[PDB]
DNA sequence: TTTTTTTTTTT
């Protein structure tokens, strides 16, 4: 598999690049990664294979060389998918252009979804159109006018880059703020769209995008799209032909997720009058616009006979699941084990094929009408494709209710009643717990060979994470290497875990926050560190830290105030300038920053990021494991913290020459049992012990 | 055994 002239040039590419492209510095890591991902890709040796590359190896040179040779060698495509658009960005801006400097024939492209892109169209609308005072009536038509002058001035703008190639159309390629509101009405649904009648059709970016993917060696994706693009088998090329490296690859469960997740209200009342709407929509489509095909249930006798069966099937879940429930009230019940009794199951079946068979309707009317006087044609395009998305997510969340298990496992399954516009409204929920026969169906069977890699594939030192929830095994023949850290983190950094009077248990959170700004406060005051970062558990912990250390809003920089990468701007700034700058998040920056050095020399870690155990699906899925004679809190709670735990520890060492402390606020790391087994699984570091300042406890 | 709420993206 691996040929006398795939080696050559693989070397080749390697002595090329390490001694042409400045500090380029070669790793015994990096050469086996190579050497496994080139084994794996060729069909050398077994069929997936998931390489844990920790920072520091070189991961995306080590997949992308033996990746593009393999695709040359073969005719075949190289898709590189990570887990979202900056990532994409960095590969698509950053490393492949490298690889152009020493493959000046390579052809890559970058793939988004549809609705990153601007409609070339709508933007002509936006900023050659007056806005006059919202013209009431024309507000009413909702008719393609900016708003206001200030939006109508940014739209001319964003045209002039895009016209002259400033802008590629993309969101994010783009420095100009850009409202949901506004992107709303700047990108169009494929239905709304003109296709090859509308006069931009081949300069539309998104189409032309499309394009670059048939012809291109790489293309650069995210996991969405992939997975998408592995339902429908529309975007991408077939799945033979395709070489697949899943970056970032510990998403990809949560990912997969997607495809058994659905909300959706239920409460009979506001369905009656969905039900009404679309009726009377199907009968004025059919006036209006005969289509070319006319289904049975578009006959109105039988689509209302059809309405009113689903409806009378609603209202006596209405009435079933009301009686869980204190009336009046906002208010949840979750079925345990996510088994529904008989009657109720009964029902979610009915619904099921009643809620397909509409959503088939609509989207039948809705090609129809695309496929096709403008204006009155797009009034009622819209409005059927709003009817199709609920329809959508109906037959989906029935279709997941009815399911007795996915991959072996329960699917959650709860309502709740919650107060929106002066109303009580009743939503149902289904959420699968285990997908790895999603991913098995969509990628592990479909693609010959899968590279998995990430920085953190491990939990507890262990695959055993990632295998369940993933589904690979080694029995398939799939493998899984962790390579080594180069990084020397004894002596780069170390540990610190105050003396904290309390645990961040329930009862204790105001203390703990309290005695935590405390200490931080101390840190701060210590002007030893000018990179400082706080990561939290939950958005209610870190608002209130937050109201702790208000006199220090001016050197704060808080996840969601602004864009993250406009964050990350600042603070490099400020810290380059010789200033103090913190930056305070969740998840987003535990997973996401990435500052060298003087950037982060000091990481505060708020708690043990412990999964939520009143959550729905939690409480579903530790039933699900104790009915299997699993402990929960060992197979679901405790890898959760221990993969959390290394990746928030993980900002402080990005590179050789950091330095710092990393301050973890959880005492239970020492004070319980499982506390070792989490410190094993993190890089050695020494363990300071430091005293703590008493915490005042505000109002 | 022992634990408590984050986040992107797509058809
Ligand atoms: S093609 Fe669809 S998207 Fe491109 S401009 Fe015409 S309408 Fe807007």
């Amino acid at each position: 598999a691996l040929t006398a002239a795939l080696k050559a040039q693989i070397a080749a590419w390697y002595k090329a690049l390490q001694e042409q492209i400045p500090d380029f510095i070669p790793r015994a890591p990096q050469r086996q990664m190579i050497a496994d991902v080139a084994k794996t890709l060729a069909g050398e040796e077994g069929r997936h294979l998931a390489i844990e590359a920790p920072t520091g190896v070189g991961k995306t040179l080590s997949y992308l060389i033996p990746g593009i040779a393999i695709a040359r060698e073969e005719q075949k495509t190289l898709v590189v998918s990570t887990a979202n658009v900056a990532l994409q960005d960095q590969i698509y801006s950053k490393d492949l252009p490298l690889l152009k400097k020493i493959i000046p024939d390579l052809k890559f492209t970058a793939a988004f979804g549809r609705g990153r892109y601007v409609c070339p169209r709508n933007l002509t609308a936006l900023a050659s159109t007056e806005p006059t005072q919202q013209d009431l009536l024309a507000f009413l038509d909702d008719e393609l006018t900016p708003n206001n002058q200030e939006e109508q001035k940014r739209c001319a703008k964003l045209k002039g880059d895009l016209d002259t190639y400033k802008w590629d159309g993309l969101r994010d390629h783009t420095d100009i703020a850009i409202d949901d509101d506004l992107w709303r009405r700047l990108s169009t649904d494929k239905a709304s769209c003109l296709n090859r009648n509308c006069y931009y059709y081949r300069e539309c970016p998104f189409f032309v995008a499309r394009r670059e993917i048939q012809e291109a060696e790489v293309v650069v994706a995210n996991h969405a799209l992939v997975m998408a693009a592995m339902e429908s088998e529309a975007v991408l090329p077939d799945p033979k032909n395709l070489l697949l490296v899943l970056d970032e690859g510990h998403h990809l469960p949560d990912v997969a997720r997607d495809a058994l997740e659905m909300s959706a209200e239920i409460t009979a009342p506001w369905y009656r009058l969905q039900l009404d709407l679309f009726t009377k929509l199907v009968a004025t489509c059919m006036e209006q616009f005969r289509p070319k095909t006319i289904p049975p249930l578009a006959i109105p006798e039988r689509l209302n006979a059809h309405c009113e069966e689903l409806y009378e099937l609603i209202a006596s879940l209405n009435n079933i699941l009301n009686l869980y429930m204190p009336a009046g009230q906002e208010a949840e019940h979750r079925f345990a084990m996510g088994e529904l009794p008989d009657e109720v199951l009964e029902i979610c079946q009915r619904l099921a094929k009643l809620t397909e068979m509409l959503r088939g309707l609509a989207e039948l009317f809705l090609n129809d009408l695309s496929e096709k006087d403008i204006v009155r044609l797009h009034r009622l395009i819209l409005q059927m494709n709003r009817a199709l998305g609920m329809f959508e997510a109906q037959s989906k969340l029935w279709r997941l209710a009815s399911l007795a298990q996915s991959s072996g496992a329960p699917v959650t399954k709860w309502a709740t009643r919650e107060e929106r516009e002066g109303q009580l409204h009743l939503w149902f929920h289904c959420v699968g717990i285990r997908v790895s026969d999603q991913l098995e169906r969509l990628l592990w069977r479909s693609i010959p060979h899968i590279i998995v890699t990430s920085a953190t594939l491990r939990s507890l030192n262990s695959f055993s994470r990632l295998q369940e929830m993933s589904g690979l095994k080694e029995k398939a023949g799939d493998r899984f290497v962790a390579l080594d850290s180069p990084f020397n983190h004894c002596e780069q950094g170390k540990i610190v875990i105050p003396r904290m009077r309390v645990e961040p248990s329930i009862d204790n959170e105001e203390q703990h926050i309290a005695e935590m700004a405390a200490f931080f406060r101390e840190q701060v005051e210590s002007k030893k560190h000018l990179g400082m970062l706080v990561l939290f558990a939950s958005g209610r912990a870190m608002q209130r830290f937050l109201d702790y250390v208000t006199d220090l809003r001016l050197m704060l920089l808080v996840q969601g105030d602004q864009p993250r990468y406009r964050l990350v701007e600042l603070h490099r700034k400020r810290v380059a300038n010789g200033e103090r700058s913190v930056l305070v998040g969740l998840q987003s920056f535990a997973e996401g920053l990435d500052l060298k050095g003087d950037l982060l020399s000091q990481v505060h870690i708020h708690k043990i990021a412990f999964p939520p155990i009143d959550s729905p699906v939690v409480i579903t899925e530790g039933e699900w494991l104790k009915s299997l004679n699993r402990y929960p809190f060992e197979v679901q709670s405790l890898p959760s913290a221990s993969f959390n735990l290394i990746q928030q520890v993980g900002r402080l060492i990005r590179s050789h020459g950091c330095w710092g402390e990393v301050v973890i606020y959880d005492k239970r790391l020492l004070t319980k049992n499982y506390g070792k087994r989490l410190l094993d699984a993190l890089p050695v570091f020494p363990i300071e012990q430091p005293e703590v300042p008493e915490g005042i406890v505000k109002k």
